[PDB]
């Protein structure tokens, strides 16, 4: 519950959704943290799942900790649009 009360761009409305649906929340501000919302790093891994079957797209935990509001995991999920080989495993 952040006084910032910041507007959204237009990942960190998705991320926004996405917090609220595991919180149980009304709504999220992008200034929220997942924190400050009484979440708790074990959920912020399953926020990964949900983040990937919503928009395509994974971010590890690691950024995550970097990244506690939806603002923040916004620009971090930005970063993954430059060319970059993600790691491979075994088929």
């Amino acid at each position: 519950g952040a006084m910032a009360k910041a507007p959204e761009s237009a990942t960190e409305k998705v991320l926004c959704a996405l917090y609220a649906e595991i919180l149980g929340v009304e709504r999220v501000g992008v200034d929220d943290a997942f924190h400050d919302l009484g979440g708790s790093s074990a959920l912020a891994m399953r926020l990964i799942a949900r983040i990937r079957e919503e928009l395509g797209v994974d971010l590890p935990i690691r950024q995550l900790f970097s990244s506690p509001t939806p603002a923040g995991v916004a620009r971090a999920l930005a970063a993954k649009s430059a060319s970059w080989s993600h790691p491979q495993f075994e088929k």
